[PDB]
């Protein structure tokens, strides 16, 4: 649907 | 659908 | 310094 | 200095 | 043994 | 043995 | 599949 | 499949 | 994002 | 995004 | 004698 | 003496 | 339908 | 200094 | 609709 | 010195 | 918005 | 905005 | 003397 | 005599 | 709809 | 739908 | 000095 | 000095 | 509007 | 509007 | 001496 | 001496 | 109806 | 319907 | 000096 | 000196 | 309107 | 509308 | 000697 | 000496 | 009916 | 009707 | 001199 | 002289 | 006789 | 007779 | 009689 | 008899 | 000498 | 010498 | 990754 | 990868 | 041996 | 041996 | 004497 | 003495 975003370390 | 970003460290 | 992260933003 | 890290944004 | 290191994955 | 490292994995 | 820091097949 | 930081086939 | 603010520092 | 402030250093 | 520093914000 | 810096901000 | 604005920081 | 922050307005 | 404008910083 | 950000104004 | 007033400093 | 005011800095 | 800064307003 | 500045508004 | 003004500051 | 006026600052 | 501010006036 | 700010006057 | 009257101002 | 009166400031 | 100022209203 | 000013309305 | 002035200061 | 005059100062 | 402020007068 | 401000009359 | 009278002002 | 009278100033 | 000033309605 | 000034009315 | 005047001052 | 005179000052 | 003000006069 | 301020007169 | 805002006969 | 703001007789 | 009117009199 | 006025007098 | 509203000598 | 509204020698 | 921080080793 | 930070070493 | 902020062996 | 802030073996 | 290092983060 | 190093960061 709707994804923000994503932060892997 | 809609992705706003992605940062991998 | 300080570290600062933002995967991302999604205006709809 | 200070690290900064944005992805993308979409404006839509 | 083997050294890998991997990041990371995001899969869409 | 072997050393691995995985940051993270996000499956969409 | 598999996934993980060390995966032995 | 497989994945990780090492992976054996 | 992250805000830092450091006077200063004397190594003596 | 981040924001570092350092007024100085005396390394003596 | 010694100051490291002043910010002024 | 010494002084490291000054920032105005 | 109607937005102002977005700062992002 | 004086730090300010304001999204958006709207006038309808 | 509307938007009046995005500062990324 | 004295920092501003505005996002946007929309006047319908 | 933010009203910031600062007299004088001396670093002496 | 954001209104600022500093009178001086002496640095001596 | 040392003055660092008047302000009138 | 050190006077940094004066502000007049 | 009457509107006398608007002040952003 | 009568406006004034508008002042952003 | 003095700061004044007024929105607006709607005389009907 | 004085600052005025006025947004709008309707004289309808 | 606001009304502000400062006779003076003596920095010896 | 506002109305701002200062007579006169001395540095000396 | 020193006078800073006068208003007369 | 010294007279900074002087307003008359 | 009637109106006389109207004084915006 | 009547109006003498508007003064915006 | 003097400072006077009149609406307005109707004389209907 | 003086100041008048008078908005208006209406003589009707 | 309002009536104002002063004489006079030494400034000395 | 208003009336207003001063003699005189001195400034010495 | 000084006399500010004199006012006769 | 000194007279600032005179109103007479 | 009848008005003699009207001073506004 | 009637109305003599009005004296705006 | 004197200051006078009349109004008005109605003589029906 | 006289300042002297007469609005009107009817004389029916 | 005599009709006025100050009368001096 | 006489008619005004000031009468002077 | 005699009509006779003095506003004042000051005499420094 | 006579009708006199004097609005003022100051001798310095 | 003499002063007044009236002065008869 | 002599002074006032109506001055009559 | 890691985030490994060492200020210093002194060996002597 | 890794964020390695080594301030010094001091070999005697 | 090894030195460092981030050893890995 | 080994030394570090983050020590892997 | 002797200082081995200094991180400022 | 002696000093290794130093990182501002």
């Amino acid at each position: 649907g709707m994804l923000g975003g994503v932060v892997i370390a």
